[PDB]
């Protein structure tokens, strides 16, 4: 395998090659006459970012990093993730999506369409990959913020699986961003002469679920009944009625739906660890009942009826206002430290400003957000660094315990254990400073952790598929994380004794 | 073959597959689902082009998208090549050479090192294609005005080899760019973090010697002895003793000596279109006898010979001057139209400004530069449209008649009948704006014509090795022009007799 | 994909590829131009197997069918199995083994060596299918009736396989023979210059078992732990050890020992079906207690269990004498109807004649074997066609049950159902001419009942991986029997509306 | 490239791969635990082969060696090729031809049909090598002795191609067999099931004629007109007449007419160094005036001449005689030293019995033959062994000096001179034996002289193609000649010194 393998990205270390590997391999040649380690390629990819004057070309860089080398691609993600996570992932890949006709390098991912109703097992074979582990689907209908990009949205489940490598360590090769295009309704694409998708309207009942009934009946003939199946940026509704179609079929999961509410939980019995009570003693107030806020209470409520408290009051204890009508206010349109989740994202719609909430409740109140808030300096002398919910704490960690484990469908309770796992993330000098999540630096940790938590539950509910369950769970998930460190392509000689390998010359 | 062809540059249409050509090779879902014409494909590729605030990164743009998509790479360049080869070759690719550490996407070419004497047969191996026709290999030593730059000057073979298909129609799958890297005496690049090359001193000297005689012995055992090896820039004493030494040993030619003499000679002879007279009514006086006037004066001896002046007093009619001492006046360090030639690249080394020429002759002085001069705008209201001499006005037409008929060996005089046929190129019209060198819009044409004619003279002379002999050798050098248009990767499916085919079910 | 497919056995049809599966696979041309069905394919075959005088030459034509054309090669014994059953795997097999020096054709197989110890994960990469669910691995130890044939045992395998797909319908791509040679003791062969496998004495002991440790790690380190491992022609002692050692472990059993008891015991339990008494009305003596009626006697006491008698008095049933000291008597060295079961295979190793047991006990005398016997031709004018207790009864539904319903391990049950439907595939007209084994035209049926029963087994026992449990598992199972018919190897071309794949030509 | 190359019969060594080797392919278990080398594999192939009862038998044996391995094919081959080409080529090839159907192994060769007519490129591009250099083309009709066959005269382009390699050196990649399938007029094969052509009437005329020039352009058009295209068993008046058609046009020639037509002139001129006198000393009477013995007076007219005796008189030398009506006496229907040629082939088609010349003349007469004779034991004591012209003297000398260096035609001085190298091959203790041709043993060795020779008139007469002229033109065509000693396939690894190759850790 010569030249093809500085084409295959899985594959090609650029200089890393060495002169055995490259003679080995037939590439000798084709690579400059230098041998460089991760770490100078890593710093002159470094240095050329540092070149760009923009999101979107650094987002075209590490994309291009992607198509060539991507040990090296993760190397630069998981190398300050905190950093590359805003390029790669929203907020940037979703400006990306909406320049993707300007900036269209190398297609990545698999583009099925409404009118490919009826072969999308072929299409699945057109994919390089045959052992695909994880699925990314997206509809393109509900972009974060952007709206309906329908076909530019690919950069989505591209850009949410790079994190599923990166912040979990799931195997890239074993990932599949998919885009299923149905059409558009967005107006400015059915006219833009760049765009890429399908230039009509988007197909609507009985055919896109049909379209989508034989998606995953396909994903799973395909890569078996446990290939991990997310389902990306569809529309609310859609979103919610796929996820409880599929949701004990197969093994998926919305991310929007369960992973926001397993953070919004996850924050909530971090700010607990603060108040010194117990969620019984809690009464929430929601402010932005509208599909959102419905995963956070009933997630919420599971939390309280695994602490003891039975259902009735447990919902009791919820009062969820919107437009018509104490201890902890979520919004996601008395006490001696109130909880204030502001939990909305363009930090324009919000409910307070990390500052209004520290200095109007003179500090002593817990103040979480999913927009990114600089620190306080109130004027008493507190700082109260705010934390950030991300979704990256829940879905990188959950897919490498189900990928690892087989496990087949995921309940309500992974994600309610994702989110006391996030809780327990945080030390208590982070919850000195008001910091209701783990620092971002942590990812992998904290992924592996869950997945183990995740692991642990699968099994002792007979979940996981995997077989034998592992007597330690945390080396078998570590066996399976992804690192971006380079292989070896050196061959493995050995003798035998000579005797047996003696050249018969009667 | 599936997802590898979406992976081959030649193969490679993007978006311009159709769905049959995507079902038929299994690519489909990989591709997003619109169908375009290389027009459109254009367009988009243009208005990213477009976008760019440097020279260098339309370089990066271009060099993207020729190893994405080479039919469309060279449909943008063969569209306005005029624009587009300032970018892809000098000047530009020489601030790209200057600048491939930190703007290093994936690498083109061979790179061939003085410590892998004794392999070099493997390393070519290394490369893809087995049917290659044209090799050009660069030293990286004297790159145009940026001197040593070792193993950086990569992007030169690459870029003249662009020229070759864009400007000559050169198969580009027929095409191997090789840097035979031996060190760089380049003191900035030794301590270069980002160098790619060998970081010590060049090697010279029976180890360099023998390097080449096997380089040169390998390409022509691998893809026979009929293959065109061009010599890039080399060390001028190097490239004029390797040009000596391999000349009649091999199909090599230097274009940095021969070429720049061949487009000389062709701007003068331009110019005797205009003084009417002869070249035996012309006297020359050279000012840079340093190896460049050299070629300049051998062909135009070769030329008044070849007129009916025998060699002795053709000799006599020329005077090169250099720092120790008429009709024509020459440099590359009394009459109606005396003839100026600045010829010195950079515009600030030169002879002339071309106005100074047109202002101080009166206008009626014909001048020439191998720098860019803009038109100008003399008092009495004579425009004078300064004409340029580029190199690509010999090599690519050269090396089409060179590789379409196996023309075993370049002599002199394949040069010379070049720079004839680029002096005919010139129409009347644009000789009355005092310009010697047809548009670079035509020099597709115009590289056609000199093939027809470089075939004329190789059949006549025993030269082309290529059997039969064509008898129309216009269709013939048509035959293997390569063109950006696209190929249909439809199967050409047909049916036998309706009882050939039958299926016997005895 | 051209010349390739023709070289792929499980591809490759030979001239049953139609004009249009040449024209698109790129292999016209290289097939006669003549278009065959299976059925004159198979015809031709015949033809050129009946021409044979020899079973070792009718090996030799199968195997060589079998490495050109494997469809073929599985319609040629698909059609009457009873004929090529013989001479794909035991007799012929065997002696083909003794010949293998001398008739040594492609090489099929994986030929894992003692000395490669260590890298047995890097010899299984070598095998060119990697979905593997079935693995037959042998020692060469103790070939039937042959003795040590190190290394020319892997015809056993080979054979073995082939009946796992001819008479259960296994997919043969995902079957793997695979050859353990650890030396021979078989003094011929290490001084036959023929021989193919090691020339020193067989490694025991610490190495062996390691070896095997290694070998069953790796196998399902590549494959799955659900993929089935069956063991192959052992030592007997060697046999049992590895099979109580692996039992529970992995997806192993031996065919010899599980199978040859399930087939005794169907032929037992068959024979009831003709006394019309219980199994706890038998009393049992056994002739050849030496690990061969060990299994007979402890599958015989597990039905007297399930049919309701408890272990002790079940034990106390059995009467084993061998060489130290009624109603059913059985060998492997006063009622209506005796059970007479000599199960020796050679025909001269033996108890009966199956006319010494018809012409003795005036016909009223219920004869099974495990060697060929005619029919009786008895003086008051019975019949009296006698069964042969064939292992293909056995192992071939059960893999097709453990790989259908991917079951973890094999119980002592499985064989137990499977000897109970066997004995019920017999029908009541055959039952008349005392004839204990359905006919062997029937086996794949057989075998596909029996799978059936074999998948019911693991789902309610909690033993089948595969998720989720099919309500209909006839037909899930009928969906993984492999069928000798051809695949096409046509396009499925389809188009989009047209608007949908409109070329944009902006 | 691992399992594959097991398959490629051009590099499989079967146990001659060392075990490094295996290692470095990624084969390693796919091949018996023993390594052998090629005299090894030749004596286990001889002992298998000398167990079989027929010529059949023997070729099945050699066909199924050619594709498994095809280095040890031409290793049994060249060891005794007196022995091995009965049973390659004809007479045994004939009676395989007879029985295709009954004997249809894997298929060789490239059937190109009639109704292929416009699509024969895409038929040639399914051949798996690209640079062949030899192509031997039948068309079925003539196939020696057995008459029309056609498609199953498809062994006759095979066997003779083994013939190049075996007999010349030329090398079997570059080498294609091609039948040209137009129907047959053999009504058995119209009728026969097991017959694998098109089952109509040949098609002549206008279309055949168009499908011939269609062919011989598509082979020229991709493998050059360099493409020695040789035409096999074509009908006569069909062979001659394309022969007249393509000898100037392509680098055709028939051996059938030329071939014959040179041994036989090869053994005249043997013959004269037996009578002692020059060939204008000669007259000559022919027997079979039916376009066989046409070439021989032809070619007999041309050594006439080139001796110096003009065209007039040395026709007036042929006495032509069949049907209507001394020193040589020459039959393909006075004097110290006659010389009687018998030349007809089925050894009873013929003009004498070796014996019948040899009792009659008093042994005084040299005999040649194109029918095997054994000696003579006459009366006196004189032994008189014999000789036998074999059409293997001169086409595979001649291919191998046509291929080495290029020769653009095959005029009829080729073979002229062809025919004196053989007659100079017999050494004088073999001409006092009466033995006119050499030994078979010795054919290599005489190919080699032949090809040198055919290089030495090729490139003195401005016909050879190949470039530069070798000054050892012996080395040249030696280091072309194809030997069937296994190639190394292990990798050259070599290092660079320690400062080139340090893996930079910036």
């Amino acid at each position: 395998r010569g030249y093809d393998v500085t084409r295959n990205p899985h594959l090609n270390k650029g200089m890393a090659f060495t002169l055995e590997e490259r003679l080995q391999l037939g590439i000798h040649g084709l690579i400059p006459p230098c041998f460089l380690s991760q770490d100078v390629q890593l710093l002159r990819i470094m240095r050329y970012y540092e070149r760009q004057q923009s999101d979107l070309d650094k987002y075209i860089i590490l994309m291009t990093l992607q198509d060539r080398n991507e040990k090296l691609f993760y190397r630069v993600l998981t190398s300050d993730v905190e950093k590359f996570m805003p390029i790669v992932y929203t907020p940037t890949v979703g400006l990306a999506c909406q320049h993707y006709g300007l900036t269209f390098r190398r297609p990545r991912g698999l583009f099925i369409t409404i009118h490919d109703k009826g072969h999308l097992a072929t299409m699945l074979n057109s994919w390089p990959e045959d052992n695909i582990k994880a699925v990314v689907v997206t509809d393109g209908e509900r972009i974060l913020g952007l709206g309906d990009l329908g076909c530019y949205g690919m950069g989505i489940p591209v850009g949410k699986l790079a994190l599923y490598t990166a912040c979990g360590g799931v195997n890239p090769q074993q990932c599949l961003p998919v885009l299923l295009d149905v059409g558009t309704n967005n107006e400015e694409l059915l006219r833009d002469p760049l765009y890429i998708g399908l230039k009509h309207q988007r197909v609507h009942g009985k055919a896109y679920d049909d379209l989508l009934d034989e998606f995953m009946q396909a994903v799973t003939d395909k890569f078996g009944i446990n290939c991990l199946i997310q389902f990306e940026d569809f529309a609310n509704a859609n979103a919610f009625r796929l996820l409880n179609k599929y949701r004990n079929k197969y093994c998926m999961f919305n991310d929007d739906i369960q992973g926001t509410a397993s953070v919004a939980v996850a924050g909530i019995l971090a700010a607990l660890r603060i108040t010194k009570n117990k969620l019984s003693n809690h009464v929430f107030v929601f402010q932005g009942a509208g599909e959102a806020a419905m995963g956070i209470a009933h997630l919420l409520v599971m939390a309280l009826e695994k602490e003891g408290v039975p259902k009735a009051e447990a919902t009791r204890k919820i009062w969820m206002v919107d437009s018509k009508g104490p201890t902890a206010i979520i919004g996601v349109a008395f006490h001696e430290r109130p909880i204030i989740f502001a939990l909305s994202n363009p930090t324009s719609k919000a409910e307070c400003t990390a500052e209004k909430c520290y200095r109007v409740t003179e500090g002593r109140g817990i103040f979480a957000s999913g927009s990114p808030f600089k620190s306080v300096t109130l004027e008493d002398g507190k700082t109260f660094i705010p934390g950030q919910g991300n979704n990256a704490y829940v879905f990188p960690g959950v897919a490498l315990g189900v990928i690892a484990g087989g496990i087949r469908h995921i309940p309500d309770e992974i994600f309610l254990l994702t989110a006391e796992q996030i809780a327990q993330e945080v030390s208590e000098q982070h919850l000195s400073q008001g910091r209701l999540y783990p620092p971002l630096s942590t990812i992998r940790d904290v992924s592996l952790r869950i997945a183990i938590k995740v692991l642990d539950y699968a099994y002792k509910h007979n979940l996981a598929s995997y077989y034998p369950e592992p007597k330690d769970k945390e080396a078998f998930v570590r066996s399976l994380v992804y690192t971006p460190d380079y292989d070896s392509f050196t061959l493995d000689s050995y003798t035998w004794p000579k005797e047996a390998m003696n050249v018969q010359t009667v």
